């Protein structure tokens, strides 16, 4: 859309307080997510192998897991190799505020705070450094 993402405070896995607008000045890729999803299990080892070269570029992930607990959450992590921030939207806050319906659900946001795409459903590696590079800084 070119639309102001939504504001927001949440805590990683180990208690890092992320707010996205201190992410400005970098790419986000925001994917709320559950370990429930099935085309996650698949994502998520993409997304970490892309983080490899795109952290370095002004990429950042934001995976903001939809209301699970800790253990779940880590569990996950473990079996499909993330190495990229995991926040828990533990009350459904930054879902509702984002106007999530299925998941998984991406939102690109470029360095200046904007949406640029949204996209659902299933996606490639291939797919997922395409939209890296649409919101990469310039």
């Amino acid at each position: 859309e070119g639309s102001d993402a939504p504001n927001f405070v949440l805590e990683d896995t180990n208690g890092k307080r992320i707010e996205l607008s201190d992410l400005k000045g970098k790419g986000v890729f925001l994917n709320f997510w559950g370990t429930w999803c099935e085309p996650c299990k698949k994502q998520f080892p993409y997304m970490a192998n892309q983080y490899k070269h795109f952290k370095s570029q002004g990429v950042e992930i934001v995976a903001v897991n939809v209301g699970e607990s800790k253990i779940a959450v880590h569990n996950f992590m473990k079996s499909y190799g993330v190495n990229f921030p995991v926040v828990l939207d533990t009350d459904r806050q930054v879902l509702d505020a984002y106007d999530v319906s299925p998941l998984p659900t991406t939102f690109l946001i470029n360095p200046e705070g904007k949406v640029v795409k949204v996209v659902t459903g299933t996606m490639t590696e291939s797919m997922i450094h395409d939209y890296m590079n649409l919101i990469k800084p310039g």
